[PDB]
């Protein structure tokens, strides 16, 4: 039979780079893979998130359960999105693949979630490290305000305070601010000698970016650590040179050295893209296909999810990003956080992989 799979994504509008990078990774997988399982044929629907307005995405999830018949859903850039999805799944008997979604108590809300992603914690305790080995003293924070940013705020301070560092400011800036410029004011009257941020990767992550640039900070010697979200590869040229030395930690670069990027990067031209596009949507996309191959696999094609995640919920494979394994105590991805710094590599930029942190879980959830 046909087995269709309904992805939420934003697929147009500020932030449809990252869900059209969800199509490019599935497109990537099944130009390897296939589009069967054993006898089924596995079908992808597209449904268009558009902003973190979880309304429009509840309505999506119910659609896709009701109307077109889906197994399985998978997708959701933003926190508050999957939130709105996630308790659906149980008596929907549809599992849930987080593609994105970076709060930590997502995987919490639904037994029939895995997430192939990230999380805030995950990404964020590393940089508290690395902020420390990099000098750092006094630290800014500025993260939006909203669930993963909290999360990014909240393993930050914790860190780097155990450390011996000292967090002079923490702003919680609404997710409707477009103005940077008030933010950069403040943080330079704070003294603080390095900003760590988190903004949903977007035009947000660029604004806050410019105006950290262009208000002088970054001459000033006010160093930048974020997550990856915050330099993702498609807008380095449009932050440009200036983007150059910003150190951020994350799970995926385009330019990760192995011979599973490289295949992964090149079944992404095959599938249609532009690798001027990618980034790490399409890879949480790409093993995303694989768990739910998996699932297909290990259920028949039958509409069975406890036994479905039960086949993936603590599977080890190599993914283009680096060794990862699913955690089984948190359906979370356990993954390498690289540092990495934006730098210039042939002519181009890129963040440039410098230090490597191995087998990183859930932070958010595992000392809890």
């Amino acid at each position: 039979d046909t087995i269709k799979v309904g992805v939420i994504g934003t697929m147009s509008g500020p932030y449809a780079l990252f869900g059209q990078n969800f199509k490019m990774g599935i497109d990537a997988w099944v130009a390897e893979h296939g589009n069967k399982v054993g006898g089924h044929t596995v079908e992808f629907v597209y449904r268009d998130e558009v902003s973190p307005n979880p309304a429009q995405s509840k309505a999506l999830a119910q659609e896709l359960i009701v109307k077109e018949k889906v197994q399985y859903i998978a997708g959701l850039y933003f926190t508050p999105n999957a939130m709105a999805v996630a308790p659906l799944l149980q008596e929907a008997k549809v599992p849930m693949v987080v593609l994105n979604a970076a709060t930590s108590s997502i995987t919490e809300k639904s037994p029939y979630i895995v997430r192939t992603s990230f999380t805030m914690f995950q990404n964020t305790v590393p940089a508290a490290k690395v902020a420390k080995q990099k000098g750092a003293k006094k630290v800014a924070i500025a993260v939006s305000d909203y669930g993963p940013g909290i999360d990014a705020e909240t393993a930050f301070k914790k860190t780097f305070e155990a450390e011996g560092g000292s967090v002079v400011e923490a702003v919680r800036m609404p997710l409707a601010t477009t103005d940077f410029g008030p933010i950069m004011q403040r943080i330079k009257d704070s003294g603080a000698d390095m900003i760590f941020t988190f903004l949903p990767a977007g035009p947000p992550t660029l604004g806050f970016v410019k105006a950290y640039i262009d208000n002088g900070l970054k001459a000033a010697g006010v160093k930048l650590m974020s997550t990856g979200d915050v330099v993702t590869e498609p807008d380095l040229p449009n932050i440009g040179d200036s983007g150059i030395g910003i150190l951020s930690t994350y799970h995926y670069a385009v330019s990760h050295d192995s011979p599973e990027n490289k295949a992964f990067l090149a079944l992404l031209q095959k599938g249609g893209a532009k690798l001027g596009d990618v980034t790490m949507t399409s890879v949480a996309a790409y093993d995303g296909a694989r768990l739910i191959y998996k699932m297909i696999e290990a259920t028949g094609g039958k509409q069975d999810p406890e036994k479905a995640i039960a086949a993936v919920k603590d599977m080890k494979w190599t993914s283009p990003r680096g060794p990862v394994s699913i955690d089984p105590t948190t359906r979370h991805i356990t993954q390498s956080v690289y540092l990495r710094e934006v730098e210039k590599q042939d002519g181009k930029l890129i963040n440039k992989e410098i230090e490597t942190f191995k087998d990183q879980p859930d932070w958010g959830l595992v000392k809890q």
